[PDB]
């Protein structure tokens, strides 16, 4: 505390407080005839000392320091968000009080003589209060005084006072509780209760302790987030270091606790240097929940009876400190938002230590308080299943500590009522079908946060949402066979997808650090060993094969020999992100689009600032392993060269993003994705089209690009390609990847390149390999560009600059000015020989494909390898072609004649929503040449034709096996 007026010019961001650790400590201070005030060293928040106000009822003190209260405009302009002027202050209470603090403010205040608010004093322990100035009161720029008013109807008592401050606050948290009411209220749980009750029963019981003691074991038998601590040492050292000390006639002494959030009422920047280091005292939060969680799992492991008990002395002291500090039932602490990451691990903690909170008689205030404080989570913690339950954050950070929380809850059938209710509450959230963007699973097995399919967020949510249903199965609590059903098929999903990364183009706003399938493999084991008939042999095949372990290693873990699984093989869409996955021995091709459902890339402030063209008809090849020892190095990446891509190469300054925070680029129409046939092939349809006036997106820039996936080979053909610019800078990248010692060999037409820096030019019937054994066959293109080069790039998040040796090929566009185009084709093993033969075989009339139609309405490839043809209908048209004759939709068809059958497969990559509405089926009317007779799909002979009639629900194929009607 200073001199100088509460909220100064000098720095109005420079809190006063009275902290009393100065010189003359009551000088701004005045007491009436029935107040006395000292300096007590018995309990503090800031520094060793706090207010002693020794009174009789009606009485006061005070405080005399000129305000220059800002408006909330000045607040708010002053730090840079909505922001309002604050009064705070905590108080202690040795025994309740049946009445009011009255805090008034004004000019030249005495006892005896503007705005004001009440404290109600009926508590014990450490109660922080805290105010808008502008808001909160029932101020003119003359006030002065601050005057502390004891209770008129209660004739004696006594209160301590500390940290006393006026400070700017952010406008949304000062919170309402028991003691004070402010604008601001986060209401109580209400816990729904689902009907019928199961009853209090032994083996109900039994069950309740089952789960409990199931959790104990996760968290004493490998967590993200949580600062692990086995060293008994380490954790008595950092304890000692908190210098509690229990109180004779109760409470405790100790370092002062507070949540990262709650710093923010002292803004710690502008502290003086006085304030700042008394500040620095503070215990945060997190690091004493985390500690307290690390002398629970201590606790329950010890064998040395002695050390045994002290690990729990510890715990409970935590405890009663915790407590007495303010962390209880209606304490609001002016706020504890973002609550789960100071708290997560004093909810796990509590299962760890139940029986001793009983036995101490804590279980019932730490059950309040945790409930209290999880008002924050009400939306979820109520059990109501809503359109948002399928929240993907909540599986990761929230959902075991709901359930520490229920189980920690003192009445046998209200426990029994809210654990079968959570049940319920879990099924439902892993089951519904969440509309539009909303957060959760979807039917095609991708999994939504920030209103897109998300890895990043849903990884961690499979490996707790596993771990719930396995803690709760094989008991009257056990999640529905619906929601195991629908994670099975999320995590079999993900299992095609990853290889064990997923690829660049599902990085979401972290390109060059992908989630890996590595992280969630418990979840396999968890999600197979919690199966109604268990074990699953299919997700205990993917554990065993993501976590390295042999088919020997199987029956000790499941209980009979399984096999590893081998890599998924052949072509899977997931239009639930307009993707698509063909597999062909240890290789994976990410194919990825995007549409008005499907954002190409989240951008943020610090984020995948270059990410325009993550999905824009990439096509990454990624074998299994690591995707950096692969080549996809960040430093150097040239980002307009994504592989598959159709883009305008651009400068870093004109490819950032033009939002300078946040940008989800979606399309400009539904249709853009994959599609599938027999399980084996595939097709991606991308109809690349730009916003009519966004800043750096050229609005003239487009293309049509296809690709048949079939086998070891993938058909890539482009047209209708165009920009503002004659097609200056528009090119299409076959492939980029570092150069490494391991990475080093390029082919060129049977010829070894390992020179730094090479380059030339290839064109029709040329072909490369590249260093990860990928063969590209140059088939139609008047220009391909190969460079081996220094590239100087900037990382994703800073834009700092970065530099690094890159092999690439691209096709130069700019020969062709209107309706570029390009073929090629890619072969997964190639090897110089096998790119002889390919080259060879389309000397020969081209053996390999036959394109049919190449124009802004329908691409069509016939894939002579395999005998697979792909139709993607750009728009609904006539066509003329043995198989298909009409679709009147936008759509993927596909065709494959073998033997004595037709099989049909088709879809519409569009999933017929927005980021509001459910998906809905759409009805796609195939016509086909001829007279068929036979899966859900409809048909009807028409004259010499036959009407198929496909239902194509949230872009998720439907096939047919036709026989021919003589
Ligand atoms: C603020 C912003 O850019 N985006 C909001 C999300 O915030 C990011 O994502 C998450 C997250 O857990 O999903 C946490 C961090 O705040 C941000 O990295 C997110 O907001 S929220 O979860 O923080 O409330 C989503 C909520 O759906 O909203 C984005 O706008
Ligand atoms: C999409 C996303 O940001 N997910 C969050 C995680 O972030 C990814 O994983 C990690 C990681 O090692 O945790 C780091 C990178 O930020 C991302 O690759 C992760 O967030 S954070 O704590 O790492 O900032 C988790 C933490 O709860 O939240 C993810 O889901
Ligand atoms: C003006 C407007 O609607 N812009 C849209 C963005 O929303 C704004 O920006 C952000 C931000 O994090 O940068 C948050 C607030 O919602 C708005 O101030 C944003 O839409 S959304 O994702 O927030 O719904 C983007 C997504 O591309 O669309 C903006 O341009
Ligand atoms: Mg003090």
């Amino acid at each position: 505390a200073t001199s100088n007026p509460a909220f100064d010019p000098k720095n109005l961001m420079q809190s006063e407080i009275y902290h009393f650790a100065q010189n003359n400590p009551l000088a701004d201070f005045s007491s009436d005839k029935n107040s006395i005030l000292t300096l007590s060293d018995k309990r503090s928040i800031m520094g060793n000392q706090s207010l002693l106000w020794k009174w009789k009822g009606g009485s006061s003190f005070t405080l005399h320091k000129k305000l220059i209260v800002p408006t909330d405009k000045e607040a708010s302009k002053a730090w840079g968000r909505s922001s309002t002027p604050v009064f705070s202050f905590w108080l202690y209470n040795e025994k309740p009080i049946d009445g009011y603090l009255t805090i008034d403010f004004g000019e030249k205040l005495i006892s005896t003589s503007q705005a004001g608010f009440k404290v109600k004093l009926d508590f014990t322990g450490w109660r922080a209060v805290g105010v808008s100035l502008n808001n909160d009161l029932e101020l003119g720029a003359k006030v002065d005084s601050i005057r502390f008013k004891a209770p008129s109807n209660v004739s004696q008592g006594e209160i301590y006072i500390d940290r006393i401050m006026f400070s700017v606050d952010d406008a949304r948290y000062q919170w309402s509780d028991y003691q004070v009411k402010t604008r601001l209220s986060e209401p109580e749980i209400q816990f729904h209760n689902v009907k019928p009750q199961l009853p209090v029963t032994p083996e109900n019981l039994a069950a309740i302790d089952l789960i409990r003691q199931r959790l104990i074991n996760e968290f004493v038998g490998k967590e993200t987030n949580l600062a692990l601590e086995e060293n008994i040492s380490k954790l008595k050292s950092d304890f000692d270091a908190l210098n509690i000390h229990t109180l004779a006639n109760g409470g405790t002494q100790g370092r002062h606790l507070i949540t990262d959030k709650q710093i923010i009422i002292y803004q710690p920047e502008n502290l003086n240097s006085q304030d700042k280091q008394l500040f620095d005292n503070y215990v945060i939060l997190g690091n004493y929940t985390t500690l307290m969680f690390n002398i629970s799992r201590a606790y329950v492991l010890e064998k040395d009876p002695t050390q045994k008990a002290q690990l729990k002395q510890m715990y409970l002291l935590m405890t009663k400190h915790l407590l007495d500090q303010g962390f209880v039932k209606g304490s609001a602490l002016v706020t504890t938002h973002h609550w789960g990451y100071s708290s997560r691990w004093w909810y796990i903690s509590t299962l760890l230590m139940s029986d001793a909170l009983k036995e101490a008689n804590l279980q019932t205030q730490v059950y309040d308080s945790l409930l209290w404080y999880s008002r924050e989570f009400k939306s979820s913690f109520d059990m109501k299943v809503s359109a948002d339950s399928s929240d993907l954050d909540y599986f990761n950070t929230l959902s075991r500590q709901h359930l520490a929380l229920l189980l920690l809850e003192p009445d046998d059938q209200k426990r029994i009522n809210l654990v079968n209710t959570f049940s319920h509450y879990i099924t439902g959230a892993l089951t519904q079908v969440p509309p539009g963007g909303k957060d959760g699973l979807r039917p095609d097995g991708t999994a939504w946060r920030h209103e897109g399919n998300y890895p990043g967020y849903s990884f961690p949510a499979f490996k707790n949402a596993s771990q719930l249903i396995y803690l709760l199965r094989d008991t009257p609590f056990s999640v529905g066979e619906s929601g195991w059903n629908n994670l099975k098929k999320a995590m079999v999903s993900a299992w095609i997808y990853s290889n064990p990364e997923v690829g660049l183009p599902l990085a979401g706003r972290h390109p060059f650090n992908s989630p890996s399938l590595k992280s969630v493999a418990q979840g396999y084991y968890w999600l197979a060993m919690s199966a109604k008939s268990s074990p699953d042999k299919t997700l205990a095949s993917i554990y065993l094969a993501i976590s390295d372990k042999t088919q020997n290693e199987s029956t000790a873990i499941f209980g009979e020999t399984i096999t590893p699984a081998s890599l998924p093989q052949g072509f899977y869409a997931f239009n639930g992100g307009a993707f698509g996955i063909h597999r062909w021995q240890d290789k994976m091709v990410t194919l990825k689009a995007y549409n008005t459902n499907v954002w190409s890339s989240e951008i943020y402030n610090k984020d995948n600032r270059y990410g325009r063209y993550q999905s824009h008809g990439v096509a990454q090849i990624v074998s299994n392993g690591s995707q950096l020892s692969q080549g996809y190095q960040q430093e150097g990446w040239d980002w307009n060269r994504m592989q598959g891509a159709t883009t305008i190469h651009l400068p870093l300054k004109d490819l950032d993003s033009p939002k300078p925070h946040t940008l989800m680029q979606r399309g400009e129409r539904g249709f853009s994705g994959t599609s599938s046939l027999e399980g084996q092939y595939g097709m991606m349809a991308f109809d690349l089209i730009y916003p009519a006036n966004l800043e750096r997106f050229d609005p003239n820039f487009t293309a049509k690009k296809s690709v048949l996936a079939a086998d070891n080979h993938l058909i890539f053909i482009g047209s209708n390609i165009n920009s503002s610019d004659k097609n200056k800078n528009v090119e299409t990248t076959l492939f980029q990847h570092a150069i490494t010692p391991t990475l080093n060999t390029l082919w060129i037409n049977g010829q070894k390149i390992e020179n730094m820096p090479y380059q030339t030019t290839l064109q029709q019937g040329d072909w490369l390999i590249d260093s990860n054994g990928n063969g590209y066959l140059i088939t139609q293109a008047e220009k391909v560009n190969v460079s081996r080069q220094h590239q100087v790039s900037a990382e994703n998040k800073n834009r700092q600059p970065t530099e690094g040796n890159f092999s690439s090929a691209w096709i130069d566009h700019s020969t062709r000015p209107k309706d570029a185009s390009y073929e090629y084709m890619v072969f997964l093993d190639a090897t110089p020989e096998k790119m002889g033969e390919m080259a060879q075989k389309f000397r020969e009339n081209n053996g390999l494909y036959q394109v049919l139609r190449k124009d802004k309405d329908v691409h069509i490839i016939l894939d002579k390898l395999s005998n697979v043809t792909g139709y993607a209908f750009y728009q609904p048209a006539s066509i003329e072609d043995k198989w298909i004759k009409k679709v009147n939709k936008p759509a993927i068809v596909m065709t494959h004649r073998q033997k004595d059958t037709l099989i049909v497969s088709a879809v519409t990559p569009d999933l017929n929503m927005t980021r509001q509405k459910a998906a809905t089926p759409v009805t796609i009317n195939v016509t086909i040449n001829g007279k068929w007779q036979s899966s859900e799909v409809k048909y009807q002979v028409s004259g010499d034709n036959t009407e198929l009639t496909f239902t194509s629900y949230f872009g998720i194929p439907q096939e047919i096996k036709l026989s021919p009607l003589p």
